[PDB]
């Protein structure tokens, strides 16, 4: 699988955004290849323009592209499902009820698809009502983490995208998600409010739980607003943290 070479020592792959193809190349070099680089569907008016762009970013970085919704924006879920017919990338961000469509649309090309599920205020339970119609309903479907993992697997997904975390604001809920993932042999992608000061703790929680594959997403906290570029020195600093941390689980 293409994404497997993106995990440092098989444990942690960074997910950060690229502003342009030069930024993607510089990020990929700074992360020593242990990264998938987000290109957002929202940034393009059509599926065709998105596909063209993503292939052009991919050409340079061994197709280590993460196909984005745009901060988990559920209106982009149908657009991402459609992009999947024409470009698999290495990694695809998707909302829970569109995972199945996206896997089918890949038409057998290898890729890794996450499933957006959200905190609920209830330790042990995730909100799977993350598509456009489901997110707009009066009640949400709030279910035990492991039942959500089982359903994601039935839809052809590889991981839980846990969002929005607001950093460590929901630490106890995140701890239980990490535990459930580890026990089910399933991958986890913490997202939302991750910065250079809470990055190590968030990843460590997952590793300590014994989650095998973790993909932390680090977005605007490492983006230089002057250029819109993800900062290369920040990506270097994050990889150094990843190595120091993972080298302890031998
Ligand atoms: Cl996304
Ligand atoms: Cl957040």
């Amino acid at each position: 699988t293409n994404i497997q070479k993106r995990f440092y020592k098989g444990r942690v792959a960074l997910n950060v955004l690229a502003n342009n193809i030069e930024n993607a190349k510089d990020i990929f070099e700074a992360a020593e290849g242990y990264v998938v680089v987000g290109v957002l569907s929202k940034d393009y008016p059509t599926v065709e323009e998105a596909v063209t762009a993503m292939k052009a970013y991919g050409k340079e970085i061994e197709d280590a592209v993460s196909i984005g919704l745009g901060a988990g924006d559920n209106r982009q879920a149908a657009v991402v499902a459609e992009i999947a017919k024409h470009y698999p990338g290495s990694h695809i961000n998707q909302v829970f009820p569109s995972v199945g469509a996206t896997r089918a649309n890949l038409g057998g090309k290898d890729s890794w698809i996450n499933s957006l599920v959200s905190p609920t205020g209830k330790v042990g339970y995730v909100n799977i009502s993350t598509g456009p119609i489901s997110a707009a309903g009066e009640e949400k479907a709030i279910v035990p983490i492991k039942t959500a993992i089982a359903l994601v697997r039935d839809m052809g997904g590889n991981s839980l995208k846990y969002f929005p975390m607001k950093g460590l604001a929901h630490e106890e809920e995140y701890r239980a998600v990490a535990k459930a993932c580890a026990e089910e042999g399933f991958a986890l992608e913490p997202t939302g409010g991750i910065d250079k000061e809470n990055f190590e703790t968030i990843v460590r929680i997952a590793l300590e739980a014994n989650v095998e594959r973790v993909i932390p997403h680090v977005y605007s906290s490492i983006i230089d607003k002057e250029t819109g570029n993800t900062k290369v020195e920040d990506v270097r600093e994050l990889l150094a943290v990843v190595k120091k941390l993972v080298d302890q689980y031998a």
